[PDB]
């Protein structure tokens, strides 16, 4: 195949809250000040991300919600475990298993 940016539109297009032990999470509620960078401070202590990015908006407004991808099916439920309390930027977040990719 082929990739450089195209495949991080289909990382967080469709996905939504609401799995049951996939792979992917799912994240809501962050702050509008965000970026890619962001989710690898919060996440990068609690194991290995194969993957993650910000969910796009039709009129490109910020959506205040990323995806993650995980190494290992124990690190994904280990976010949901610990992260679906965690005060940032004055914002409480929301975690969750990501639905559809």
């Amino acid at each position: 195949g082929s990739h450089i940016d195209e495949t991080a539109a289909k990382f967080t297009e469709g996905v939504n809250p609401g799995g049951d032990r996939n792979c992917f999470i799912y994240c809501s509620n962050l702050p509008f000040s965000t970026a890619r960078s962001d989710l690898f401070d919060l996440f990068g202590p609690i194991g290995k991300i194969n993957n993650a990015e910000l969910k796009p908006q039709e009129n490109g407004q910020p959506t205040g919600v990323a995806v993650v991808e995980y190494e290992n099916l124990v690190d994904a439920d280990f976010c949901i475990q610990k992260l679906n309390n965690y005060n940032y930027g004055g914002c409480s977040l929301q975690i969750s298993y990501a639905r559809r990719d």
